[PDB]
């Protein structure tokens, strides 16, 4: 309750199924949740306009990712439009929510990946787009790190790139999940593919072992789709642990970390469809 008083609505199975199908109650609830957007005038940095795809969608200062190499003291050099996001139960820095890289921010995004030892990127952008193609066909170096795409795995609903990051003696792997099945219509029947992504990614995160480095999630602005992904992930853990979901409270927690997470009412509803689905699957 740091930037606003968070809200709660604990759903057991039956209310979750019913809630997901009550759009009047969903909007009533949704449009009461504080957006917690940042005043653009918060950042007074020459050159900053080139670093943001949208002038009004900015990282909240208190949780922004600051790029400490090569000049932690230069506002511009240290800036990226990204926030650390708490996961389930408030675990610090489970995800990073960020905008889709733009031409002038590609090198910055990789700086972030390296700084953070990020093992997994989730990119949620249709093939028809917006977002810049920030990874190489095969290989490229930025700022002393060699990005090598080692393999492209095509699945029904995403393409998985296995990437090598090299600098010095040292070397790390990265999984890059490009999700291409994001619906224009957020109807129940378009929920299974996002569910499958969430599950594939939480498994992969588990496989990283104790204290996983931050998972980078991005769509155009880093709030709408990005927020849907992350809330769904959190609520999957909550349902499995607690036998209930609290998407209201999860959304609130998300918006404390980064303003506008889950941007639309149709997105909010979609998280409910997905979680209704999962609960049904989990009962078998």
């Amino acid at each position: 309750n740091l930037y606003f008083q968070s809200m709660s609505r604990v759903l057991q199975a039956e209310e979750l199924h019913e809630k997901a199908l009550d759009p009047f109650l969903l909007q009533a609830e949704f449009f009461e949740i504080p957006m917690n957007f940042v005043d653009p005038k918060e950042y007074d940095i020459p050159g900053l306009v080139r670093k943001n795809r949208y002038k009004t969608i900015l990282p909240n200062p208190h949780s922004r990712v600051c790029l400490t190499s090569p000049d932690p003291d230069d506002p511009l050099s240290s800036y990226i439009n990204a926030n650390y996001i708490r996961g389930y139960g408030g675990e610090e820095k489970v995800y990073i929510a960020t905008q889709g890289p733009i031409v002038s921010t590609v090198a910055d995004f990789w700086r972030m990946v390296w700084q953070e030892h990020t093992p997994i990127i989730v990119m949620i952008t249709n093939i028809e787009e917006k977002c810049t193609e920030y990874w190489p066909e095969e290989q490229v170096a930025y700022d002393g790190v060699e990005i090598t795409v080692q393999k492209v795995i095509h699945t029904e609903d995403y393409r998985l790139r296995l990437i090598s990051l090299k600098s010095g003696t040292e070397e790390r792997g990265l999984k890059h999940y490009w999700f291409t099945s994001w619906p224009d219509q957020k109807t129940p029947d378009r929920a299974p593919p996002l569910l499958h992504l969430v599950r594939e990614v939480e498994e992969a995160a588990q496989q990283e072992g104790p204290h996983c480095a931050p998972i980078i999630v991005h769509c155009s602005a880093g709030i709408g789709r990005t927020g849907c992904f992350i809330a769904t992930s959190i609520c999957c853990q909550q349902l499995r642990q607690e036998g209930v979901v609290d998407i209201l409270k999860t959304t609130c927690q998300l918006r404390q970390d980064r303003g506008g997470m889950i941007q639309t009412c149709e997105q909010y509803q979609f998280v409910h469809h997905v979680m209704s689905l999962y609960e049904k699957q989990l009962s078998h």
